[PDB]
């Protein structure tokens, strides 16, 4: 065997089947409308159509060999897959899109390729590929815009073909509206035919209108309907363009809107230009160093038993340098990684101060912190990455003259990325295995006596 | 009896009255402006107008026979309904729209059907039908787009009629702007008249402008006003189109935006392509198997005493296979169905692990789980649908060497849809009837000894 | 005083000063550009300009006599108000807009009314009136759309005047782009002048372009700049139109989106058409009876000491029929009115059932409820409006064989609007005055014995 | 060293390098396409190009001398900065944009300035400056709109240059579509050349289309592609304009939407016009006095150890007049400034009333309050700014006949801005230092006895 739709093989086949479906959606109508296209390159159209039909058949086979999830397990029983396929509307659409209507080439002649129009009924495969690509691609907005542009181009191409067909029905050159006479040297070339039809279609759907006005009632009606199709469908698609660009700007726009609200508040309250500059510097840091997004709000949509792995694969850089995690229990790190709230501190920010509520443990992910003196400048100890502080005031200790108080003040030399671990959480998670707690308050007593 | 507006009969009548109202809104102005329309098909217009008026009268009768809610009860007293009708502005509008202005046909002649313009004053019924359909239809966006297209078409039709009337007032063919001379063979046909007027209207409201420029001051003024009506009203309607397409994409766009934020985080943090593929697979599963929507956020707008029934009608498939619910008390299932949080687990995800906080009971809705050994591969027990686990570590038990600990580790073979029932909730809800609890810890002791 | 800007007198004056400001913003540029406008109606323009200037002077006086809030109190000291006025930029703008530039009529002649262009510098007053109207009017969206239309019209009018001025500078009729020769009988009329200039302006700003193309470099540059002004500013304004219509649809669109999510869930889960019809009926009820909006989310932006008054003025209809409120303490009703959560129940919905957690007291605002038998049909007692139930299981009672249990089952005959009062809240709020509690458990014992 | 990108020097250099990048992005294509531009002002183009290249070199030097943050510290080691530069793609782009392609002037002649097209590869610097300006400027929306207008102008300019180049390739005047013959006196001027090309570009990108239709297939194709570029890219940019105006209106629109929901509720519930006027007055006050924004929601994105400084720099005006803060401990004010919830009370609003739950302490930021008698009018004490009340009923006091009760009723004479400090918070924060608490209940006893 089976294909496992989640796999890469299924996605690759989705591409390989979208190619014929897109080809069919673009070219069947073109060949049906522009007769010279069908006739001049008939030897190539036959090859391409037969290859497309072969790929359609192989796609039907793949649909027979693609497993589905019952009880969460991939069904691998062949006949079960055949039944699941045939019971779905997709099998009906596939049989309809693979009906050998090409036999009508013997009746209607080689000049009627619209018999292959049923081949469009595999559009679903194409759309599936798109909805898969949009999910799996690393450039979701580039692909989304390319998809919208493809839809625009297909719509304009189809409307060009429709215009040319209507000109044919009315008669080429019978009036100033229809496509001019084919017998003209310049206006008889297939290139000119298609490109002028596309020009007309673009002017009509984009509602520019710089085309000869209608002459007949059918022409007036078609032009009204087509200008309305233009207005509505092009507003739809080119406003989807707008929404895609909006969601492209979503993060940056939200960040900038927050900054603007802050600046409005500061200018209204006449906040000192010192503090205004400090705030602007904080936000410039958040942007430049790519910290505007908070991983919590993003990863909250992941499963906890997958967001856990995510956090591990991101923070194993530091949670191996820490003494508590991955050293004593070697598994405890998972119990708290999904609750280590990542904070960022500016240079000179006092994370801790003597005589404060010690309700948070900190793990230094990045940055240089200092166990300073209360004078403000004298740096007693420099804590680099992997260090952990703020854990002594969490625990119950014998001989602690300072209970629930910070034993020292910790300031940040530079921008520090820390993991604030709350006291309640450390309490709750160390209950399972105190084999790490013993050396934890080993460190605790050792630092509380000195 | 009375009609009970909530019923299907009332909605069917809403359709049956919207038909004449829509007919009147489309055709009265057309016949008033295009005199040949009124004259040539006068025998049909008379029949249709009289049928419309009869339906208007029957709609007034229905309004006299439609109950309203006082004290939440449907008023069935006839005279009370007559008073409620006559006291509402709707009765005034109905009498105004049913005034026999057709008598003016004897004074103004058969060439003045705008006397029936008062018939437009039942627009409310039409709109009511729409606002009912949008609520009750299964295709809300299809109907909404059809409604907007109907508004566009009606506006363009009315503007075409207005253009033709203005041409008539100025005189057909008196200058290049107005509709050409009626005496022309081609430009005198009612078909050509209406269709060219519609063409002009479309070019003006869509602001394409490929029409002969005005000549007189009245023409310049009307064209300015009409181009502005075009800009404003068509932006309104075709931007409502945009918002409707947006809300069509709302679920998919939110899902894809979450996926994009996740992928941005993973690529920025250089998350391993293993875990990136796992996350993409999780999201592909959520989409393909239609799990992107969380029933909680959707059904939270339902009444609890209706959302309860909803959850029952959805989850009675599994809550009959479970041993606790619908078996001992047979009514307890409602006390917890509105708090069974549905979770989804990937293949191989450890739902439970030995030596963890047993604070959640799980009911396997769909999927195969395994009571494995801690080695990781040896599957002791396979739990299929209807099974419940994680309930032993909830309860107070005699002789439990493992208190508040998982007696075994449960992993998911495939994608498991479970119902996580919190410990607090099971505690709170079993307090009412311990007739099920006794066999609950029957199972508890039986599994805790073996 | 003083005038007290919050008062109605200040708003009326805002209108009376917006009239000259709007007049000045519309007509000064018109008279400056269309010389015939200035000249032909000079006797009227002089009167209107002098009246506008008098009103400007009276507006300056009003600004001297309008109090401001210092320490939250309206300043009534005259000289303090004069200082507050003169210290503001508004005084500078007012003196600039009232500078007697009309004296230049003696130097530049009566054909130069753009000397009155400084009169536009009172635009602020106009805008203030708008921002006041939008706040105080009952039709905020009608006024907002009218304001946007006024901006559109003013912009188009100004661009028409600019086009005519540029034609004058280049010379009327010197090329096909500029306004045609004034000496023409038809193209020399002030009506034709202004209306064709407005036509050109509309075609340019709405970017239709059906105007003679530029000839000179200045004309090309102006047309480029004006088409870009068109694109940008008209997108701005006519997209503000879109956002205004969106916020017009905001409530209805949110309601309908909730209904659509519900229907999607129900159709996906194959919810029985019984329950689907019940849900659709619930939502039809919510809409038809105007219950889609929840007063909590709306009134949460009001002050509690004003939202309290709001809730009182709305619910004194029923909280006078209740026995506890406005009867014993006569003031207790305010302590709980801001926490009476309004619920709606469908016909047949069991609000209470025997043997359930009695943690909510209910006050029947509207609707008929029944104290039924557990059989389901036998109605023991019918509770109409003003009745209160679910209070016995809240209180501590002697001789209650049923503790924390519902003494009877309450069902809703029809759609009941109730006030669910939580047990914790009744406990917390009755602590202040048990003078009502005594008769509360009077009723309690009386019903608990029978 | 180093430059410290957060500093003002780096931003100034960002401007000084954006000037050549913008110059290059505007003029290289212009000179490449309009040959007369390159030739006539070659002496000036050479100077400007060499100055631009010198500034590019100095920008490369700056990039070598700009520190980056490792461990949150600004790297000042020269060679480390050289490595960080050369290891980034920016160094590749800078070397590519500074390659001396001007040497090709000796081969291709002075008429080929597109060899300087590589100079566009420093676009990043320009964009960086923009993203810095948008952050640091006080007019974020003005700058954003200016940036979008710059993008529009650059796109139109580039498309004008492209049109002129295509006309050159096809041949000037070979058909009606291309730019006319250069040999024409009027259509040969560089001014006319560029300005008509810009006119064509504006008509095409804004999709007005009032230009001669294409003649050749290449012209038709280019016009189709360019009209589509117009539609898509101009919708993008001029809808970004819409979103920028939306976020300009965001605060005012949210405020007005809240007011509209309130007014809809009041008119639907038939709220008395007294209370409707009171609510409208409250909202008029909120707007006029600039209180629609709540500093909590804005400043919650700031760091707590920066939002603290913000609140201090804003509220030190009053927290120096208070007796508790900045007087006894002199540091306690920071422990509670981030939890002082700012409330606003209308004139006559009873903040406190005798016999109520004293769970909030109030600090009068602005406004006159009264310790009144319960009669309602007799004002015992007038509390101005700096005063604090509601603190007696917070504390545990000996001899308090009124426990957890308000000792008096406090009403607001005028609009009072207060700081509501919750009881729990005062309890929690006074635990650290009771040196202020002693005089706190000094005041407490002193007022409780009298
Ligand atoms: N007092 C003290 N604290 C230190 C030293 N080195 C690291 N620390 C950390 O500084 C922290 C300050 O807050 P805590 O008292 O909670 O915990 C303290 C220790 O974790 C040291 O040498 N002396
Ligand atoms: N230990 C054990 N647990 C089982 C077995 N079969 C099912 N389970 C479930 O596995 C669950 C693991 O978590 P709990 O200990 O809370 O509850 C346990 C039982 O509900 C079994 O055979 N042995
Ligand atoms: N048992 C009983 N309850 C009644 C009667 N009339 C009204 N009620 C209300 O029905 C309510 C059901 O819930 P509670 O027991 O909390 O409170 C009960 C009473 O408030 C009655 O006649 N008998
Ligand atoms: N009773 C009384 N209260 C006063 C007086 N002056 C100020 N107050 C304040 O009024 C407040 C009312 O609420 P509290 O009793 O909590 O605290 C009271 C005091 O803080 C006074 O003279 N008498
Ligand atoms: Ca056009
Ligand atoms: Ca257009």
């Amino acid at each position: 065997v089976v294909i496992d739709p989640s796999g890469n093989t299924y996605y690759n086949w989705l591409f390989c089947i979208t190619l014929p479906v897109m080809y069919n959606w673009t070219m069947v109508i073109a060949r049906a409308c522009f007769d010279e296209l069908q006739s001049d390159y008939l030897e190539y159209w036959l090859i391409l159509d037969y290859v497309s039909d072969i790929v359609y058949l192989i796609d039907m086979f793949v649909r027979t060999r693609t497993g589905y999830l019952e009880q969460g397990l991939l069904v691998k029983e062949e006949l079960k897959l055949i039944n699941k396929y045939k019971s779905n509307l997709q099998f009906k659409l596939d049989v309809l899109s693979l009906i050998p209507t090409d036999l009508l080439y013997f009746k209607l002649g080689w000049n009627y390729p619209e018999i292959r129009l049923n081949r469009l009924l595999r559009f679903s495969r194409m759309f599936e590929f798109f909805q898969r690509t949009e999910t799996r691609t690393n450039y979701p907005n580039i692909f989304r815009i390319s998809n919208l542009v493809m839809y625009i181009v297909i719509i304009i191409h189809w409307n060009a073909c429709v215009f040319y067909s209507i000109s044919k029905a009315i008669g080429f050159g019978n009036d100033t509206w229809v496509y001019p006479d084919i017998n003209d040297p310049e206006f008889g070339r297939l290139a000119r035919k298609y490109v002028y039809s596309l020009y007309w279609s673009t002017l009509t759907l984009t509602t520019i209108g710089e085309t000869p006005p209608p002459v007949r009632d059918s022409e007036y009606v078609f032009v009204v309907v087509d200008f309305l199709i233009g207005v509505l469908i092009f507003a739809t698609i080119v406003g989807n363009i707008g929404s895609m660009i909006s969601n492209m700007n979503a993060a940056r726009a939200e960040f900038q809107a927050r900054i603007d609200a802050i600046k409005q508040y500061m200018h209204f309250r006449n906040v000192s230009k010192d503090m205004e500059k400090r705030v602007i510097k904080w936000f410039d840091y958040l942007w430049t160093n790519k910290k505007t997004v908070d991983e919590k709000e993003v990863l909250k949509y992941l499963p906890d038993k997958l967001r856990a792995e995510i956090a591990i694969n991101v923070h194993l850089d530091t949670l191996k340098k820490v003494r508590i995690f991955a050293d004593c229990e070697a598994g405890l790190l998972v119990e708290l990684v999904l609750k280590l709230q990542p904070q960022v501190y500016s240079p000179g920010d006092y994370i801790c101060k003597k005589g404060d509520i010690g309700r948070e443990m900190y793990i230094i992910k990045e940055g240089k912190l200092a166990v300073v003196a209360d004078d403000g400048v004298t740096q007693f100890v420099v804590l680099s990455d992997g260090s952990y502080f703020g854990e002594i005031s969490i625990l119950n200790i014998k001989g602690s003259k300072a209970g629930n108080r910070r034993t020292a003040n910790i300031k940040s030399i530079g921008y520090s990325d820390l993991f604030c671990l709350s006291k309640d959480d450390l309490m709750e998670a160390l209950t399972e295995y105190p084999d790490a707690k013993t050396m934890l308050e080993e460190k605790g007593k050792q630092i509380l006596m000195k």
